[PDB]
């Protein structure tokens, strides 16, 4: 699972 | 799963 | 799954 | 699945 | 699991 | 598990 | 488990 | 080969 | 090969 | 091979 | 091979 | 092989 | 082989 | 083989 | 697949 | 797959 | 897969 | 997989 | 997997 | 896995 | 696994 | 690709 | 890729 | 990749 | 990769 | 990798 | 890796 | 690794 | 690829 | 790849 | 890869 | 890889 | 890898 | 690897 | 590995 | 025939 | 035929 | 034929 | 044919 | 043919 | 053919 | 053929 | 062909 | 071919 | 071919 | 081929 | 081939 | 081959 | 091969 | 796309 | 994509 | 993608 | 991806 | 990824 | 990843 | 990773 | 869609 | 979609 | 999707 | 998806 | 996904 | 995922 | 995941 | 390249 | 390259 | 390269 | 390289 | 390299 | 290298 | 290297 | 080149 | 080259 | 090269 | 090279 | 080289 | 080399 | 070398 | 450069 | 450079 | 450089 | 350089 | 350099 | 340098 | 240097 | 690349 | 690369 | 790479 | 690499 | 690497 | 490495 | 390393 | 030099 | 130099 | 030097 | 030097 | 030196 | 020196 | 010196 979690 | 989660 | 989720 | 989800 | 967790 | 936890 | 824990 | 561009 | 670009 | 780019 | 880039 | 880059 | 880089 | 780098 | 970026 | 960045 | 960064 | 950084 | 850093 | 640092 | 440091 | 960058 | 960078 | 960097 | 760095 | 560093 | 460092 | 250091 | 540089 | 540098 | 340096 | 240095 | 140094 | 040093 | 030193 | 002729 | 001729 | 001719 | 000719 | 010719 | 010729 | 020729 |  |  |  |  |  |  |  |  |  |  |  |  |  |  | 259907 | 269907 | 279906 | 299905 | 299914 | 399933 | 399942 | 063989 | 064999 | 064999 | 054998 | 054998 | 044997 | 034997 | 030979 | 031989 | 031989 | 031999 | 021999 | 022999 | 022999 | 022979 | 022979 | 022989 | 023989 | 023989 | 013989 | 014999 | 054919 | 054919 | 064929 | 074939 | 074949 | 084959 | 084969 | 010398 | 010399 | 010398 | 010497 | 000497 | 000497 | 001397 990639992708930032603001 | 790619793509930011604002 | 690509593509941002505003 | 591509394409932004405003 | 990659991707920063602000 | 990688990715910083601010 | 890697990744800093500020 | 996969490489789409965003914004 | 996978490599998408964001912002 | 996996290598996406962020910001 | 895995190597993503952040900020 | 694993080697991601941060900041 | 494991070797990630921080800051 | 394990060898991560900090700061 | 060629996709390089110049600024 | 070629994707290098220049600034 | 080639992806180097120049500043 | 090639990914070196120059400053 | 090649990833060296130059400053 | 190659990752040396130069300053 | 190669990782030496030069200053 | 024949592509150098000059400043 | 033929690509050097000059300053 | 033919890619040196000069300053 | 043919890549030296000069200053 | 052909990569020396000079100052 | 062919990599010496000179000063 | 071919890597000596000189001063 | 041919590209020499003079002066 | 051919690229010599003069002066 | 061919790249000599003069003067 | 060929790269001699003169003077 | 070939790289001699003169003077 | 070949790399002699003169003078 | 070959590397003699003169003078 | 690349080189200059000063 | 790369080199200059000073 | 790389070298210069001073 | 790498070397110079002083 | 690497060396110089002083 | 590495060496110089003084 | 490494050595110099003084 | 360089041949004078 | 260098041959004068 | 260097051959004068 | 160096051969004068 | 060095052979004069 | 060094052979003059 | 050194052989003059 | 097989999709009945 | 097999998806009935 | 096998996904019925 | 096996995921029914 | 086996994940029903 | 076995994870039902 | 075995983790049901 | 390669295979036969006996 | 390679295989046969006996 | 390689295998047969007896 | 290699194996057969007897 | 190698194995058979008797 | 190597093994058989009798 | 090597072993059989009798 | 695709080329299966039957019976 | 794809080429399975049956019966 | 893919090539399984049956029966 | 992939190549299993059955029966 | 992958190659198991059955029955 | 992977190669188990059954029955 | 991996290679177990059964029955 | 797509080229098998059969008898 | 896709090239097997059969008899 | 994809090339097995069968009899 | 993908090349087994069967009889 | 992927190359076993069977009889 | 992946190469066993069977009879 | 992965190479056992069976009878 | 492709040049194979069939008899 | 490809040049195989079949008989 | 590929050159194998089949009989 | 690949050159194997089959009979 | 690969050169094995099969009979 | 690989050169094994099978009979 | 690998060279084993099978009969 | 050189490969002429005789008779 | 050199490979001429005779008779 | 050198490999000519005779008769 | 040297490997010519005779008769 | 040297390995010619006779008869 | 030296290994020629006779008859 | 020396290992030639006779008859 | 290529080419037969009958 | 190519070409037979009968 | 290639080419047979009958 | 390659090429047979009948 | 390669090549048979009948 | 390689090559048979009949 | 390699090569048989019949």
């Amino acid at each position: 699972f990639f992708g930032p979690q603001y």
